[PDB]
């Protein structure tokens, strides 16, 4: 009567007779408020821990029915021509946003965009409701001119709508098209006028919060991730535990010590963290002896997290990958159909792998100079969230023993360096 | 060079010459504003969670101070012999607070009382200094008389400052005692004066929050949890899945399927349920068989959560208790004489477990009507938090085969039931 889905493991009745609510996120702000930023950021987190979700830029929109950008003369409240160009742009963001929650399998829709008067968020309000989406509004309010400036200077002044300018000039052009907003302007309010919607108000860069109304689960974790999120500078270290014994061996798991490679790697990352001379630098390992071995070659104090273990592989724990073939060969072949979703029997997936995650990421999100020394599919996990890598790339990453990948957030994404060690040990990737 | 802990299993480094930052929590609100409820259920989270944690509510100290209580006339401002027992009070509950979080090993204080004005801050704020306490205020703003008049009928007139006290006399007393308060209040601000306060203002009953400032891990995990409990009325069921053939042969772990009294089990489970007759039962199942096929019974939606699984056994799983002692004496042994820190090898502990249930937890506390299905050593750490239950105690609760347990939370803690539903089964338990 019940019967055990074979990729999955998921126990599910028998069927003999197989023959016969969405969000939308509204962003609102004046310009340069982070908007963009948060939109792509929260998106990130959403696709990453399964929840299907798509930005709606209204702008991408503008530069796609407007060749050039003039100048802020286009964003001038006076200039009939360009409201006309701007609202039909919004209405056709609007209407793929309806195609995607409704018809394209998409679970929230981030509108991003200014929406700042109440005209045009009634308007946005209205259309939610029309489809029966959800509605929560993220305002981004900020009031400290160094802070505008700075954010100009980082992500405006180099984007495409600045091509042939130097700073000073695309600076000028944009705190005028700030002031178009600046007249019309109605914040949210949660005392008054809008006592009745979902929203969040980060303030100050992300360290007030007023936040009304949270509708239900999803909105709950979109609330706790926002609330969490700094854009303090950091880097993020992220690598494997030294070479390990099972390594040499091609076994899978288990809680085997380092190799004598893997000791060197450890001496190699103590001097390579030594001379990245850092402050306050907070080092995470497993709970797996290999990770808590290498940290021990870098005399600093360590966490270890149980969630960073390796993937487990239940019945295949301590086994070769022929062992696992000649032994399990349906299993086998499963997981190479479907590496993502797939459960070793008794263990885990990489789904799996992404859920024991989620306070790890969490907790990064929190934390500003990291280094974390893991195991290959975790590593592949993180990695993933942090380069929006979707979950069909994410157990195909290569993330090589004796190599740390070096993170710097930047705005709207993540550069990534790699840093070889000069220390031999073998290869554990496995192509499709 | 690193030995694994026998108990806990963790890899340490070995130590051949073994020879040779807290928190208080300030409560801020007029009475009946809900936060001795608050400070008591936060304060049985972060115990749950493993964070030592303790209530120091001035009232207590007062009543022990004072004998009988005779009004409301105690509380007037211009009461000069009143006012300073009341300081001597405060100042009592704060010295056994620097005791507590300096010297007897606690990491969060909840320092529970008005504290309705700016004087009282500062010397609580100068207070925290002094010690090197890092200092979080929650204020409960509550606007609402129909919420106030309900909060005093509820948890007021039956305290022991009204013994000798019909109704409406004790909720005469009691809105006339609230106007002492009333006056001098000057709520927090973090606008313009408490600008560098952290805080969170609960608004609405928990529907609308001002955060400022949170500064570290466990602030925003108690802003996260404050954030999503309600106190809409609700019944929370817990029971193990019907009876399974493992249960028979005293077999621990694996992922058995019912034997036929747990199909009978089921059938009254279904039964039960019907005739509670529910407003929007929320059903969860662990992804282990037995507790599937006891949810397919009830004919209702149901979900299943991998971190409801019972405790896992690591090498030990689908093994007798008497295996086990022939098999891994010394393991045995230790998990005997620790068994909320024991973990089995490759496995769990109990301790492992609590951290796993932090998602359903925080999820129970978002729903209202939920009925959970799942394993012996899962129901002991669900109940040992709703309990109020430590950690010496949580693996030792009776969680017995066929019985509901019906809690409903009432204020300041939780009623249980036990329903058994007259299907005979083995059992499962037993004493240290
Ligand atoms: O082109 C852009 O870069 C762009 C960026 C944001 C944006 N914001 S919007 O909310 O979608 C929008 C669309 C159309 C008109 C307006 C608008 C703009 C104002 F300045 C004042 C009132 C308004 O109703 C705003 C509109 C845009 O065209
Ligand atoms: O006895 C009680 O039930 C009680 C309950 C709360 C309480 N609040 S308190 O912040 O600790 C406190 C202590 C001493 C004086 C005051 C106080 C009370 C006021 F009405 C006005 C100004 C004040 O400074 C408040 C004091 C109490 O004595
Ligand atoms: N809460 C915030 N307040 C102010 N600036 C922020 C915030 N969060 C991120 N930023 C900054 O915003 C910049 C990105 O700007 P962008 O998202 O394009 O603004 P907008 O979309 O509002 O025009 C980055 O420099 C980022 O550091
Ligand atoms: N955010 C809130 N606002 C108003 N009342 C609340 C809130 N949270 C809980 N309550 C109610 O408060 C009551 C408990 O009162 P109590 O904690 O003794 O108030 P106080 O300690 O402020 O005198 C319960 O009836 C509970 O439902
Ligand atoms: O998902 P894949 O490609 O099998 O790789 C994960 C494996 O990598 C390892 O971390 C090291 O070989 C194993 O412990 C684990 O099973
Ligand atoms: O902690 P204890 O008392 O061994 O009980 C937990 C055990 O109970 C069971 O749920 C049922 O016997 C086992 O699966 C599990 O090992």
């Amino acid at each position: 009567e019940l019967t055990q889905s074979r990729v999955q493991k998921i126990w599910v009745p028998v069927d003999h007779r197989p023959s016969l609510s969405p969000t939308v996120i509204v962003m609102v702000g004046l310009p340069a408020r982070g908007k963009t930023y948060i939109s792509k950021k929260l998106t990130r987190y959403l696709n990453w821990i399964g929840v299907p979700t798509k930005v709606f830029n209204v702008g991408e929109y503008r530069r796609e029915a407007v060749k050039q950008y003039s100048s802020y003369n286009f964003f001038r409240p006076d200039n009939e021509e360009a409201m006309k160009v701007r609202k039909q742009c919004a209405l056709a963001a609007l209407r793929d946003v309806k195609s995607y929650l409704a018809k394209e399998g998409g679970q929230i829709a981030v509108f991003d965009a200014t929406n700042t008067t109440r005209e045009r968020r009634h308007m946005i309000l209205h259309f939610a409701k029309e489809n029966d989406f959800k509605a929560f509004f993220i305002e981004s309010v900020c009031d400290d001119p160094t802070v505008v400036a700075s954010n100009i200077m980082e992500v405006k002044i180099s984007s495409p709508d600045y091509k042939d300018c130097n700073s000073a000039e695309a600076m000028d052009d944009f705190m005028k098209r700030i002031s178009c907003y600046e007249a019309s302007y109605q914040p949210l309010d949660p005392d008054k006028c809008d006592r009745d919607l979902s929203l969040i108000k980060v303030i100050d860069v992300g360290r007030r919060f007023l936040v009304n109304r949270v509708q239900d689960h999803i909105q709950s974790r979109i609330v706790y991730y926002l609330m969490n999120i700094h854009v303090q500078p950091r880097t993020i270290y992220l690598c494997r535990h030294g070479e390990n014994e099972h390594n040499l061996q091609g076994r899978i798991g288990g809680d085997s010590g380092l190799s004598s490679r893997g000791k060197k790697f450890a001496s190699a990352l103590s001097k390579f963290v030594e001379e990245q001379n850092l402050k306050d630098l907070r080092v995470w390992t497993s709970q797996l002896k290999s990770t808590i071995q290498t940290a021990e070659a870098l005399r600093l104090p360590y966490e270890q997290w149980k969630a960073l273990n390796e993937i487990d592989a239940g019945v295949c724990e301590e086994l070769t990958y022929e062992e696992i073939r000649d032994t399990y060969p349906e299993e086998y072949a499963l997981r190479e159909q479907d590496k993502y979703y797939y459960r070793y029997p008794t263990g885990e997936s990489y789904q799996d792998l992404v859920q024991r995650l989620e306070p790890v990421i969490m907790e990064l999100e929190r934390q500003e100079n990291v280094l974390v020394i893991c195991h290959q599919a975790v590593l592949r996990c993180l990695l993933a969230y942090f380069l929006d890598k979707s979950a069909e790339e994410m157990p195909y990453l290569k993330c090589p023993l004796h190599t740390v990948l070096k993170l710097t957030p930047v705005a709207y994404g993540c550069r990534v360096e790699s840093i070889y060690l000069n220390v031999e040990s073998v290869c554990t990737h496995r192509e499709r």
